């Protein structure tokens, strides 16, 4: 029993850490097989916050202007090209720990791991969750670009993430490793802001049936509700609506506890309009919303306590 | 900019995870050079779990009754010993990727990152704090026995807990690498029961010294407290005592942010006695107590391994 923001074992991503270095900007890469894939905003220069022109930029520079270290070996550079926002740079070596591996783009509300990483070299690993507004709520310091994001279900890692940079109120945006912005991001320094934030409410359910399945019940109730009753009540909180799919994808949960979806919908309602009157839930004071339903059966025992 | 509970790189430690069977119980073991250590408790069998002869039970076995797989290689059991409540196999092969590390106990308070396994393959990680108890609030099932706790203080592992059981409350108990229990626990399937846990002060002192540092100030006020006035308040809310050595510790956060330790104490004294208002503090309505002082400044500062 118990529950914890788990991440996954870093080992097979900490394999793949470089550092890239072009002029006086280093960050990271990661390299798979005989590529390095890093944030393109690399080859910019004082000059290039604003308004990078990245395609003139690139044609400027040869293989030799990009130094990647790995570990303690330069690796050499064979070749280079732009791939969205990120740069691909061809190494004259393939990663003897390249992983099983894979590229996924991720929906809002799914969570993977995170190794920060510094001049190539992991600091931590921690968990975040894609915000509906397309930011993750990250650690992450000068240094810390083209650390990445990954799940390791079963032995291949899906990579989901790669870091670009720090939005005015504190969270981050990055790519996939296709180098496609999560929301409507640009690697440029002019005033860019995320929307408002939202509670991804199906990860909110999913939290509650792990409440549930590791012995609490208090936040239950006799009632039920309709799906539509739910989300009008639910967006004057600034949930999230629930769709047919979430409430098909609790179904397992369902399951296992014996509590219908709508049924602890209607719990949820309760605990918005009430708050939690000094009691926690799996040891919180608010409503946890960065584990999803896959990540509560992955955690939690398939035997409810009763 | 940012502040999460965050693990330390787990890579130095998968790669000395191994399965271990004796019988009909499979757990995880550590492989360090030549040797695997794992809860002595995978030698028992049902009907002496109540009150086990270790000794006695050790005695009837042979090297060859001890299955240890790494990955998909049977590792040779050559000896076997028990060292307090570890189980030491000697095996045939040196782990060719044993890292640089060393056994260390750690305190109640200080924290540590566990790597939670079953069949001797990584699962997942997470950030732990050994609590004032003496247990641990981690996610385990079964079949995780023999999971270890480690930090990391430059390239070596410091290895501080293995996982032996779960006690009523669904909270932890294990010992260290040495085999000696941390609490008052012993290693049978009994009525076993943690005590009343308590708050680690200094860490919650550390957390509130990370928010101040990422922008949130709502908490500071104008007052200032001493170290026994604050310490009857602690008392009362069921906190651990501050000590001199715990202001020492974050003299660095003081500095830092202008704001002494006991100004800090005056501020934790109005949060304990009035509680938040309705606010939050790094996206947290209650004070968190499992970043030490030194979690605090290596993730306000990017150091790396
Ligand atoms: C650890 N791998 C694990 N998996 C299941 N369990 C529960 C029981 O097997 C525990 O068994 C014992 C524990 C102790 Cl502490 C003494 C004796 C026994 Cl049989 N643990
Ligand atoms: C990532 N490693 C990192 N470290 C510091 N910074 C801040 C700036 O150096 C980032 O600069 C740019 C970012 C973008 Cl998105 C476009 C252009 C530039 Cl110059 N980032
Ligand atoms: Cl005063
Ligand atoms: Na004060």
């Amino acid at each position: 029993s118990g529950f914890r923001k788990m991440a996954f074992p870093s080992g097979k991503v900490e394999g793949c850490m470089v550092q890239v270095t072009c002029g006086t900007t280093t960050l990271n890469g990661l390299w798979l097989d005989d590529v390095v894939y890093c944030p393109r905003h690399v080859i910019c220069t004082s000059e290039d916050m604003l308004n990078p022109n990245y395609e003139d930029l690139l044609i400027r520079k040869s293989n030799h202007n990009f130094l990647v270290q790995a570990g303690n070996v330069q690796l050499r550079v064979i070749g280079h090209s732009m791939q969205n926002c990120v740069l691909k740079l061809k190494v004259d070596t393939a990663n003897p720990k390249t992983p099983k591996y894979k590229f996924v783009r991720i929906q809002p509300g799914q969570t993977f791991s995170v190794l920060a990483c510094y001049n190539g070299s992991p600091s931590g690993v921690y968990q975040c969750a894609m915000r509906p507004n397309f930011t993750i709520k990250g650690s992450f310091l000068n240094g810390s670009c083209g650390s990445v994001g990954f799940n390791i279900d079963y032995d291949c890692v899906s990579f989901c993430y790669m870091h670009h940079m720090e939005l005015p109120t504190g969270v981050h945006a990055g790519t996939d490793l296709e180098g496609n912005f999560y929301g409507p991001f640009v690697d440029r320094q002019t005033a860019q802001a995320a929307g408002t934030d939202t509670t991804i409410t199906v990860n909110v359910l999913a939290w509650l049936y792990a409440a549930v399945i590791n012995g609490d019940r208090w936040f239950l109730n006799r009632f039920t509700t309709t799906l539509n009753d739910f989300n009008l009540v639910a967006m004057k909180y600034n949930y999230e609506p629930l769709t047919q799919d979430h409430v098909d994808i609790l179904g397992p949960l369902s399951a296992q506890t014996g509590i219908a979806v709508l049924d602890m919908c209607a719990s949820l309602k309760e605990l918005l309009q009430n708050g939690m009157n000094g009691r926690t839930i799996l040891g919180s004071a608010l409503l946890e919303d960065e584990f999803t339903p896959f990540d509560v059966v992955r955690q939690c025992s398939g035997v409810t306590f009763q």
